[PDB]
């Protein structure tokens, strides 16, 4: 299974992996001072990174299955999106773009959020394209989708 990280970037169970370059998460990346639950019409700017907003501190963009999301976080995270915890559908109405993910294989995904309310994942790169929805949570912690 694709390993969590703590806010200090250190992996917690299995081997380490980096995130693709042109992934929206950035790394190395402080995280943690606060968790701040956030809205979807709510969602952070860059802008919000030094200063914080008036909902707390900022350290990007995080998201599970919900959807809940989160402008700062202190648990366990992903730093890819764990695709085991995924499964193949057909491409939904999006309402929001979040970000650009590392998959647990390596590649680029843009990740949207659907008018259902899942979490969906394209391929971003040509060819071997896929569309996977985020249908099981079993460690229950967000993906780092974007540091700010
Ligand atoms: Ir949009
Ligand atoms: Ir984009
Ligand atoms: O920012």
């Amino acid at each position: 299974m694709e390993p969590l990280y703590d806010k200090n970037g250190a992996v917690l169970f299995g081997e380490p992996s980096d995130t693709h370059p042109q992934s929206t998460l950035k790394l190395p990346h402080p995280r943690g001072e606060k968790e701040v639950i956030v809205g979807i019409r709510d969602l952070p700017r860059k802008g919000d990174c030094r200063t914080g907003n008036r909902l707390g501190p900022v350290s990007g963009l995080f998201v599970k299955p919900g959807p809940v999301f989160y402008q700062d976080y202190s648990g366990p995270v992903y730093h890819r999106a764990p695709l085991e915890q995924f499964k193949q559908a057909p491409m939904c109405e999006v309402t929001k773009r979040i970000g650009r993910v590392t998959g647990s294989d390596g590649n680029l995904y843009h990740m949207y959020v659907c008018t259902d309310g899942c979490i969906l994942v394209k391929t971003a790169k040509r060819e071997g394209q896929d569309v996977l929805k985020w249908v099981y949570n079993v460690l229950d912690s967000p993906i780092w989708v974007t540091s700010c």
